[PDB]
């Protein structure tokens, strides 16, 4: 045993995760694997009911559409709602896995990360022999579509505000910075959510077919329907953080820094992102030789 300086290191699966479950969107029964993978692959996403398998690396540039649920695409190949896996991952640090799916859509479970992020941490975590690399932001980027508006900041750690505007009886603002909240604890058992105004037009729309009370908050005209009510408070404002997270994590590293979402949404988190990655300026890559000194700091494997 002896004491010194210890890089801030890549972590990737320990063991073998398995899940099956239904998506939200599509409502087709799928099989979930996530499996360890080697330094620097990122995460990587594997429709393994294909001959061959199509491999989609969770980058920006692989981002297809973005109105519902983040999907990603290859050709005419798709994966959707990866939004709340990813943010499971960022939310404990994975660098690297294959996530294998047997149908285009991840499933959807309780409609929070919690599922996952518990099946993750009874499988544990693996760190690997290399320096996790981050993305520290450096500059002020900001894009705006009519009122919707998200913006990074230089923040020396990663914190997360947000802010949305709903007019509905049900009801808006929170910060979360994770030197203080737990992601496990505050963010990760937060739901998604629908009004049941959009239901009939989204499932017209083969949109929402797999959603229910079971998996998302649903709301009429003036209640929550489902039976036992919110997880937090807040827990409308907490989702879209967590959404959030999830797509950030798009970027392929952590960030150091600070973002700040003003209603909004997949789309526009996209367009941030693809700002940030064409504008060099505002953005390097850091790796940390002593975890002491780092600004950020993980939970043990
Ligand atoms: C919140 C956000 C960002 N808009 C998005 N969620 C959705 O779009 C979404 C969530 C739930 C439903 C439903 C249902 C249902 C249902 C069945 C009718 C009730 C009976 O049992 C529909 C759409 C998200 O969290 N994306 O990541
Ligand atoms: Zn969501």
């Amino acid at each position: 045993h002896h004491e010194g300086a210890g890089t801030i290191k890549q972590r990737t699966l320990k063991n073998i995760i398995r899940a099956t479950g239904v998506g939200l969107h599509s409502g087709e029964k799928v099989y979930l694997t996530l499996k360890p993978a080697p330094v620097d692959t990122g995460i990587v996403f594997s429709r393994t009911d294909l001959d061959p398998v199509v491999e989609i690396p969770a980058r920006a540039e692989n981002v297809g559409e973005t109105t519902m649920s983040t999907t990603l695409v290859k050709g005419d190949v798709k994966v959707d709602t990866v939004e709340h896996l990813l943010s499971a991952m960022a939310g404990l640090g994975i660098d690297n896995a294959y996530v294998e799916l047997s149908a285009s859509e991840v499933p959807i479970m309780d409609g929070s990360a919690g599922p996952f992020v518990f099946l993750i941490q009874s499988a544990g975590l693996q760190e690997q022999e290399a320096a996790k690399k981050f993305i520290r932001i450096k500059r002020e980027v900001s894009v705006e579509e009519g009122d919707k508006r998200a913006v990074f900041v230089p923040f020396d750690g990663f914190k997360v505000s947000f802010e949305i505007d709903f007019d509905h009886p049900v009801f808006q603002q929170a910060s979360v910075d994770f030197s203080s909240t737990s992601f496990v604890k505050e963010v990760s058992r937060a739901r998604t959510f629908g009004f049941m105004r959009d239901i009939e037009y989204l499932r017209s729309q083969n949109l929402a077919l797999g959603g229910s009370v079971e998996n998302a908050i649903v709301v009429d005209e003036n209640r929550v329907l489902n039976e036992d009510g919110l997880r937090y408070e807040d827990e409308f404002v907490k989702h879209k953080i967590l959404d959030a997270i999830g797509d950030l994590y798009l970027l392929g590293n952590s960030l150091i820094g600070e973002f700040r979402g003003f209603k909004s949404g997949h789309a526009l988190n996209n367009q941030l992102l693809r700002t940030l990655i064409a504008d060099k300026d505002a953005w390097e890559v850091v790796t940390f030789e002593d975890a002491r000194t780092a600004p950020i700091s993980y939970m043990r494997p």
